[PDB]
């Protein structure tokens, strides 16, 4: 009875995020698991410089 694992929620679950993103960009990524940090940093390059690096 009440909350629990139970609810099949992520605690770093931004990682569905940056493989949908890694995905949506045609770049090499894992179904499942772990992502490369070489990715989450592209990610974080996209996220960040887009709005700094580029017009």
């Amino acid at each position: 009875s009440g909350s629990g694992r139970g609810r099949g929620a992520i605690d770093r679950e931004q990682s569905a995020a940056i493989r949908e993103w890694a995905r949506r960009n045609g770049h090499n990524v894992s179904t499942r698991g772990r992502i490369p940090a070489d990715v989450i940093d592209a990610y974080h390059a996209a996220t960040l410089e887009h709005h700094h690096h580029h017009h």
